[PDB]
């Protein structure tokens, strides 16, 4: 298991524009296209991201490409954020993947806001962090996925994913 396979399980793969859990237009492996209610706008952002007239549909390879770029960007976002980097550098490999997953889902900003959890993770107070992390909109809106990431931080193993 690794970050890619982990996110591929949590996000799935769809080759046609779809709406995510929040109703936003997305494609591929969780690649958000736009928060706008306009499908044309979505189609527009898609063609711009792929570089061709896709008509709302992409291939597997193109989806994989976007995903790679999105994972890369997520890590880079973490390393560039002053609230995040320190946590990330303090963690072991498995838990780092958990933090990247959260960022990929909710953005750097969103994650940087879990101040209290962040501190518990940094202190290696696993059970405590897990409990504070569950007290969130994130957990109540996508509880199965959230439980998987939370168990990951709690245990430091990939058991939630096997
Ligand atoms: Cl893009
Ligand atoms: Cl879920
Ligand atoms: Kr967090």
């Amino acid at each position: 298991m690794n970050i890619f396979e982990m996110l591929r399980i949590d996000e799935g793969l769809r080759l046609k524009i779809y709406k995510d859990t929040e109703g936003y237009y997305t494609i591929g492996i969780g690649h958000l296209l736009t928060k706008s209610p306009s499908l044309n706008a979505a189609k527009s952002e898609l063609d711009k991201a792929i570089g061709r007239n896709t008509n709302g549909v992409i291939t597997k390879d193109e989806a994989e490409k976007l995903f790679n770029q999105d994972v890369d960007a997520a890590v880079r976002g973490i390393l560039r954020n002053a609230k995040l980097k320190p946590v990330y550098d303090s963690l072991d490999a498995v838990r780092r993947a958990a933090l990247i997953n959260m960022v990929f889902q909710m953005g750097e900003t969103g994650v940087a806001g879990f101040t209290n959890s962040l501190r518990m993770l940094q202190q290696k107070r696993w059970d405590e962090a897990a409990v504070n992390l569950a007290k969130s909109r994130w957990y109540n809106q996508t509880p199965n996925r959230a439980k998987r990431v939370i168990t990951t931080f709690r245990t430091g193993t990939w058991d939630a994913y096997k």
